[PDB]
């Protein structure tokens, strides 16, 4: 048996994180407005499958003027993981990214404590994510909660450029052609202001515009999977795909450098 008891599903490859599904069959099921305390609704997308374990839970945040359908592809790419991943609507679509913050945390609440899912949920290893005001309101979520284990801003949008105090292992991913939240006075900054001593990335996307996080995305599904599994399972099988290194070759047992050149 793994050393870690978080560790689900095989060893991962390239091929395995940039394919449409991961190994474990999804479900999904939803929890209305009304139900919803804190917050406006959403969807829950888990594993069928239960005998590996219990698994950490994500809430995903819309951004300004959007609803569920604009994120509902990362529910059933991250679910299939090994991840119970709840993505929401907010009770109103002119919320600003500190409202979006609590409503993450109230939808995490409602997962942990309500749902008909909570018990395949670990409560103790929780994640943020979100697009544009969502990915603001996960900067303030990650900020104001430092259990979270892990946070996922994408094209985050928020008037507050510094972030010095967040200790949750934080992956930004910006658009480098993005006009709304320009990576230049957004998730850059951003990620400048995060202290050094917080594990953390930025990645940004060639050519993309605000919306790449709105469809299908090759890049940030296998970066979100690989960021969530290493800080939320901490699965340290994932290392390899943020941290690449050429003892990472079998054939390789070590490898050293004075690297970047
Ligand atoms: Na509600």
């Amino acid at each position: 048996m793994a050393a870690n008891p978080y560790e689900r599903g095989p060893d991962p490859t390239e091929s395995s994180l940039e394919a449409s599904s991961g190994p474990f069959s999804v479900s999904e099921t939803s929890v209305s407005r009304l139900s919803a305390s804190g917050f406006g609704g959403g969807t829950i997308y888990y594993p069928t499958t239960t005998s590996e374990g219990t698994y950490g839970a994500v809430a995903i945040s819309p951004g300004y003027t959007a609803t569920q359908s604009s994120i509902a592809w990362l529910g059933p790419r991250l679910a299939s993981h090994g991840f119970v991943v709840i993505t929401i609507d907010t009770n109103t679509t002119f919320d600003q990214p500190d409202s979006r913050a609590r409503q993450l945390m109230a939808a995490l609440n409602y997962l942990v404590n309500r749902s008909s899912v909570r018990s395949r949920i670990d409560s103790s290893r929780l994640a943020v994510m979100g697009h544009s005001m969502g990915g603001g309101g996960t900067l303030r979520a990650a900020e104001d909660n430092p259990s979270l284990k892990a946070a996922i801003p994408l094209t985050p949008w928020h008037t507050n450029k510094n972030w010095s105090s967040v200790r949750v292992p934080t992956l930004i991913i910006g658009a480098e052609n993005d006009t709304i939240a320009p990576v230049s006075s957004h998730a850059k900054p951003f990620y400048n202001s995060l202290p050094s001593s917080t594990p953390k990335a930025y990645l940004e996307l060639n050519g993309a515009s605000h919306f790449a996080p709105n469809s299908s995305n090759t890049t940030i599904g296998k970066y979100s999977i690989a960021w969530l599994k290493r800080f939320v399972d901490n699965d340290t099988r994932y290392s390899q795909f943020l941290c690449p290194a050429p003892h990472d070759d079998s054939a390789i047992s070590e490898y050293r450098s004075t690297c970047p050149y």
